[PDB]
């Protein structure tokens, strides 16, 4: 139509792109630190070939995966992370062991000078001793070979049963026997070791590791390389550029027209549809996950001041539901009742778009993807306590068990058949609309960018697939942040954007050309930096020193819209000051006006702070991360999805009023719940571990006798005080959803 | 009156910042680095008592100062750092003393293990080797008093004749005999060694240098400390929490009024008096030095790619006017010009508010002004150029000289006599507003603001004052930016604000609530950041680790008000399409809208490139600096002198109109130079020179030899065909000014 300039400046940024992010993993495949054949020892002793470090790569999926520990940064941040703590213990048995056979002493009565030749010659030994090449292996010193075999016994405790290393398994929070098979044991333990040799050996060419220098380790230079500070010191260039050009752009073309409202609620005037009567089932269950989700949070954090139960009369607390088990179920809930607030948001939306009416056998339909619904949830959350107890056969582990990436934890089988369900529920939203594309209106633009976002919240959850068993890690870190930065960071905020645009403006509280030109500006925008910035999570995990000079400078242009959210948070908050009928829809509207305020404080103020690849460096694993996933995460996500099933909840019964001083309890106690376990106990705790791991290292910030340290102790103990009011914010809102359907 | 909130605010920011900063100065006064009583030899040779340390810095402002090199940081970006210099130098001698007397290799044919025992050996004597306490001695071994004696030829070379040191004088562009007694030469270089010495040597009680561990020298571990890391990731969260919650109130707490303009013109009604008359002298010398001052720029940058002159015909070019004379004069030219817009726009606004009359002899005090002015630049000007020849004897060297101290390079005599000159000008501006206070009228709080910031600008050049010329580098530093930061940075960008608010609020533009409410919110946000970000010009000479602290922090609430510019811009851009007789002041208004794009691009987006402490670290003394002079200076209160004098000139001959096609060149030309000097040469050679200084050290970056790269020549060359367009723009500027008057 005449937004055609618009439409192609939005054709232009999806294709060039999704062309930087699609090299940048041509190389991921090529680039990534391989497998060696052999291990050899110097003299000729052959250790841990490639196949053992597959087999413990497969055995660490088993012991619950990413949810026990941490593996190159990514995971949980109980236990610690065990590449960046394999890496310091082998560094300081070679240490003392070298030590020994040229002065006698164990490196610490050995003075300053000599400390100076043993480091300079350890960190020799470990960079340059890259892998062969035209053949993969690589040779190992015999004093690393006896360095290894020295620490193995702490390790084979700490993963088994064994009556000395109890307190410390109580401290990561991990149930006895993570992994009972001593034949399985000792071959994930090659995989940590793989782990921690790619951390600490040059590139074929370059002076750095195959991780970027990944983690901070003084003993062997492991600090920033230049162009990860020039890369950094640009991105904020970035930024701060864009921030005051685009508010010049707003100031410019912007006129803050006038309209005035219908006399009565146009939506309020098209009767329900058998189908849309159907819905009442959905919006019950986007707020029971909402606060069995809430609970095992609640749970799971009990495990990190205590690390065994409370139960006495029944069986042992820690040995059926361990903390991988809840945090897996914690984290895994989040995504199903958010997923479910939009499904359902949207099939409402569905019937009125086709004039008033159901085209076939939708209540079938709907049903049918309510069984599904609850078969995947179920059959998922099976799959995860038998594959954590060891119960299920280890080779059916990946496909119907816990495949341990986070965020992707449920089996292969489950995720085909949710990728179903998906594929279904986009079928239906798609067959309520042609006959409103095929019609001889006029101005069909704003609902063609509202039904390609539909597709694209449907369509990429498929790249979680095409990963298998024994793919390289490099290689599953790069599938799986395109459904968890792409499909959620940069695809719901592109359907969130159509949905508020076309519902407000069928309700006549904005025109025509302004909800379809600032939405078909604002989708451009939202994917300038998106579709590139998904690199930021893979900077020091296997890829190269380009993707985190295209990923810093790409997601800081993913700052710049959300920090003036406070313009669209005036008019959202101002629609109901506008009638009677208006006035009704009041807490839906006040969600949206706390979706803008967390976007920008959450996933702005806070996601920045840890974007820049030399805050990343020091940083990356440690509580920062949990307070930037939490805001972010419910911040925005939560709140569109109760304000979407509240908004559906009203126009379902239109015959109960809201009770205002339940839902003015409900709606504070969130929003002083989220700033209250931020402010007094995930902040500090992560600034105080920050400290530590700049001037010592990660293995320090995240040891034992670091998280426990009775400031950290009464610091993670007062959290529970700001959890009690987030949980009653949460028992409100359900209780006020509830009574309306 | 009503506002009896938004001063009681303004009220309450003021007294907590100015006590922020004058607590920080008490320090400054008792933890700087100390002028030892005596350094003793070893043995007992003792050498360079403190007296010669103070005749050395005394010999140091005759040469120049800070216009021929840059010591601790501050200075010009031709020849070398001296303390970053002398230190490598210093270093790498007695490195090579050591090797020989141990092993018989010149520390390069010793191998990495030899080499690590060196460093960690010569990383002792110079850090852990303090001043010993209870009597100011510094005890220094014999291997340091011969590395010393060993490089003091090359200095006495460059400093002084030497056929061989000839080729290095002209790539530093320096002038044969900079400092031709070689009895003074020596003294100098004792405070050469002192300030290498303050930036090498452990506090007290701390584990970082008097200079918190700058410059960057790798062989001593001159690296960031932790805290410098942690206040510089604390400062980014602070500036993006202010900037979204800003437009948040922004949104919430302003309504778009509307307002009509009256028929005609309401200043061009009051006729001019006898004083105002005689302002047509002040305008065309602000164009006059604008012209002056742009053509000694680029007569300074001929120095940087030949060194010696063109003029076979007379004398020697650079024996009379060297590279430091010209920078001096190309700095100081700067001030005056800008000053003296600033003080035309307000001479003539003075009898205006006074109804329309002049109380008594205002002419007369007009015409004293003028000949003050001319007197202080004409003397000043003539006592660069003495002092630099060495005819002035040395003794009044300070007072009718060259301070040696940039911005501040008029001696003391012409110092004082510009203070005295700013007093009487105050003085007639609030003569001209005691009949306006006393009134039985309604709300005088928008002309309370006004002569507040009358007040300020012409009260706060007296810090100046108070630092001698015996005192410790660290006073000074701290009163010099008392004028050069918060006189300009924070002072006028208030006055400028009010009087902006005044003049539109007079001509009908804005309603009086909406002039004086905004002006006096917005003169609480210039201080709140602006009073204690003063201490970010004193990171690394002898501060703190507190001062990093308090003005890290602190002057990233001063780049907040400044990205959210375009929302001014937008009322100034459109009060030309308001009548046919606001469509003539149409320049004035136009470069009011180019103040407020520089505000944000060169002033916040290049000014915080620089502003955290761990970018300034490596970043301190380079091309960036220079990036952000002329982007910042020029582009905000450049533009602000150039509206100023061409709104005076309008309504001063109110017969001439102004030639719309000569100042469609004269503005974009200005523009289009701005822009070009800053892509295409400026910022490439400071990116090209930050990439070395973070591998090598600030030692390098600024050598002889990576200075003269055949890049950096081929790129500081083609500056000047983006110069020509400037000094193009600045001459079609002048011309049109002085056609009016
Ligand atoms: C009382 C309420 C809550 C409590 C006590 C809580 C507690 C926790 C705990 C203990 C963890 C794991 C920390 C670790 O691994 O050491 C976690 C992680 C997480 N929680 Fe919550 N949570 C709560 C509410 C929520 C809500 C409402 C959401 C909504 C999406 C949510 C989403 C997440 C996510 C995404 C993570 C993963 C963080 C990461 O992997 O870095 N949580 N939470
Ligand atoms: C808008 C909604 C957003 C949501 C829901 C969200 C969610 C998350 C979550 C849950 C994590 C934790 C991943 C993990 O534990 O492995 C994460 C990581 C991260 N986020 Fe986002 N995010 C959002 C926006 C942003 C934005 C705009 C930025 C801009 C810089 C950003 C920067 C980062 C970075 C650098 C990480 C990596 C942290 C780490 O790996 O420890 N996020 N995000
Ligand atoms: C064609 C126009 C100009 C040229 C070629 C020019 C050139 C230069 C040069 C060569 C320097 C010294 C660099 C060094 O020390 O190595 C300098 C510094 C400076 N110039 Fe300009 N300039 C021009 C215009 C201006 C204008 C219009 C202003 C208005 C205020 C200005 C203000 C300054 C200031 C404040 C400095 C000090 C920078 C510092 O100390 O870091 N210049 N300029
Ligand atoms: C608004 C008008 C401003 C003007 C006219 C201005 C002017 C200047 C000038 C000429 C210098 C060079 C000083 C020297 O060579 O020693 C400088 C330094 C500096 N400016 Fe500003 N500035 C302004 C605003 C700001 C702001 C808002 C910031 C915010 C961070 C800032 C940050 C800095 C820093 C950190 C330095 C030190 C650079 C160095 O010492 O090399 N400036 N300023
Ligand atoms: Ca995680
Ligand atoms: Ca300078
Ligand atoms: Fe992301
Ligand atoms: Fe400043």
């Amino acid at each position: 139509g005449q937004y055609k300039k618009l439409w192609y400046l939005l054709f232009a940024v999806l294709a060039v792109c999704f062309t930087i992010l699609g090299y940048m993993g041509s190389e991921v495949y090529k680039k990534a630190p391989p497998y060696p054949e052999q291990v050899v020892s110097a003299s000729g002793k052959v250790l841990m070939a490639k196949d053992d470090i597959l087999a413990g790569q497969s055995a660490w999926q088993t012991t619950g995966g990413m949810e026990v520990g941490s593996v190159l940064g990514h995971g949980a941040y109980q236990a610690p992370d065990w590449t960046a703590d394999w890496l310091h213990r082998e560094l300081s048995a070679w240490l003392d062991l070298t030590a020994q056979q040229t002065y006698g002493k164990k490196f610490d009565e050995v003075s300053p000078e000599e400390q100076a030749v043993l480091k300079t010659r350890l960190a020799d030994e470990y960079r340059n001793q890259s892998r062969i090449k035209e053949d993969g292996s690589v040779v190992i010193s015999d004093t690393r070979v006896k360095a290894i075999e020295s620490i193995l016994p702490y390790y084979h405790g700490v993963y088994g049963d064994d009556p000395a290393l109890q307190t410390t398994r109580e401290h990561f929070a991990m149930k006895n026997n993570t992994l009972p098979s001593q034949e399985a044991r000792e071959k994930l333990f090659d995989f940590f070791f793989w782990t921690s040799w790619s951390a600490s050996t040059n590139r074929p060419d370059e002076t750095f590791t195959y991780t970027n220098n990944w983690p901070h380790e003084p003993l062997i230079n492991n600090v920033p390389t230049t162009e990860n500070y020039m890369w950094s010191f640009t991105s904020v260039v970035l930024l701060l550029m864009g921030i005051g050009l685009l508010m010049w752009g707003y100031s410019f073309l912007t006129k803050h027209e006038e309209v005035e409202v219908p006399t009565e609620d146009p939506i309020s005037k098209v009767q329900l549809t058998p189908s849309q009567k159907a819905l009442g089932k959905y919006v019950f269950l986007t707020v029971a996950l909402f606060v069995v989700q809430v609970l095992l949070g609640g749970l799971t954090a009990h495990y990190t001041v205590e690390g065994q139960g409370f139960e006495a009369l029944g069986f042992e607390m820690s040995d059926w539901f361990p903390y991988a088990l809840t945090r897996t179920w914690h984290i895994q809930s989040a995504i199903f009742w958010i997923a479910t607030g939009f499904l359902t948001a949207g099939l409402f939306l569905a019937p009125i778009v086709n004039g008033g009416k159901d085209p076939k056998f939708q209540r079938a339909g709907v049903n049918f993807l309510y069984i599904a619904l609850f078969i995947v949830v179920g059959g998922s959350y099976a799959g995860n306590f038998f594959a954590l107890t060891h119960i299920l056969p280890p080779e059916f582990n990946f496909w119907f068990g816990h495949q341990g990436y986070e965020y992707l934890d449920l089996g292969r089988f489950w995720q085909l058949l949710l990728m179903v369900g998906l594929l279904l529920w986009l079928f239906l939203m798609l067959r309520c609309t042609v006959s409103a594309f095929k019609e001889k209106g006029v101005d069909k633009n704003l609902l063609a960018i509202f039904v390609a976002s539909m597709v694209g919240v449907g369509v990429f959850y498929a790249p979680g697939l095409f990963y298998g068993e024994k793919s390289p890690i490099a290689v599953m870190e790069y599938w799986r942040w395109w459904v968890v930065h792409l499909w959620v960071e940069g695809f719901f905020e592109v359907f969130a954007t159509a949905a508020f645009a076309f519902v407000f403006y069928n309700m006549g509280f904005v025109r025509r050309s302004t909800a379809t030109a600032s939405t078909l500006a604002a989708a451009a925008i939202f994917m300038l930096g998106g579709v590139p910035g998904t690199l930021h999570h893979l900077y020091f995990s296997g890829s190269t020193s380009a993707s985190m000079a295209i990923g810093a400078c790409f997601s800081a242009l993913e700052v710049v819209p959300l920090v003036l959210l406070g313009r669209e948070a005036y008019e959202h908050w101002s629609y109901q000051h506008l009638s009677e009928w208006a006035k009704r829809l009041r807490w839906p509207l006040m969600c949206f006006v706390a979706v803008a305020f967390w976007n920008m404080i959450g996933a702005g103020v806070f996601g920045f702070l840890i974007n820049p690849p030399i805050s990343l460096f020091y940083i990356q694993g440690l509580n920062t991360s949990a307070v930037h996933a939490h805001a972010a995460l419910f911040g925005v996500y939560g709140f569109l999805a109760l304000g979407f099933v509240l908004l559906v909840a009203r126009y379902l019964k239109p015959n109960v009023q809201f009770d205002d001083k339940l839902m003015t309890w409900g709606f504070w106690l969130l929003n002083g719940g989220l700033v209250g376990m931020i402010a007094i106990s995930l902040l500090p705790v992560g600034v105080i571990q920050a400290y530590a791991s700049i001037t010592h290292g990660l293995w320090y910030a995240r040891s034992e006798e670091f998280l426990q340290m009775e400031i950290l102790d009464t610091l993670r103990w007062v959290r529970t005080a700001a959890d009690l009011i987030f949980i009653g914010g949460a028992i409100c809102v359900a209780i006020q959803a509830t009574k309306i359907v």
